[PDB]
């Protein structure tokens, strides 16, 4: 489903496979996000293991982006891949200690800044996506480096 109706000569355009990997790892995020509040410890690893992978799944689309697009779009890549996988970083280090003392307050606080971090993953998987829609055709139109 990529949409190419409006846009111009450039923008951001495709909607590829980082987005439906993004569709899977966003949705987790707010929807699993209240399904801790039935049962309180979803031990958030577990959903570290359903959002890692779907976010996962995007950096490998991401990092698939990286050759088979020319030399340029390469560094977008480079950074956009990166960035969540930092973010995500973040994701798991708040969404651990909520289920560590999901006895607690860590758990709706820490899974709180889980889905935080996880609407920044949304946020720059979102962004980074976009970077990638960005870099395909910002290095087409791009004159310097292709």
């Amino acid at each position: 489903g990529s949409p190419g109706i409006s846009g111009g000569g450039g923008g951001i355009r495709s909607n590829d496979k980082v987005y439906e990997n993004v569709t899977g790892l966003v949705k987790a995020v707010i929807e699993m996000s209240s399904k801790i509040q039935p049962a309180p410890p979803e031990e958030y690893v577990p959903m570290v293991k359903e959002v890692g992978l779907a976010l996962r799944t995007l950096l490998a689309t991401v990092d698939e982006s990286l050759p088979v697009l020319p030399a340029s779009t390469h560094r977008e890549i480079e950074m956009a891949q990166k960035l969540l996988n930092s973010d995500l970083a973040e994701l798991i280090n708040k969404m651990k200690l909520a289920q560590q003392y999901v006895m607690t307050s860590l758990q709706q606080e820490y899974k709180k800044q889980m889905l935080t971090a996880a609407h920044a993953l949304a946020v720059d998987a979102k962004n980074l996506l976009d970077v990638i829609d960005q870099a395909r055709l910002k290095m087409i139109s791009q004159s310097r480096p292709h």
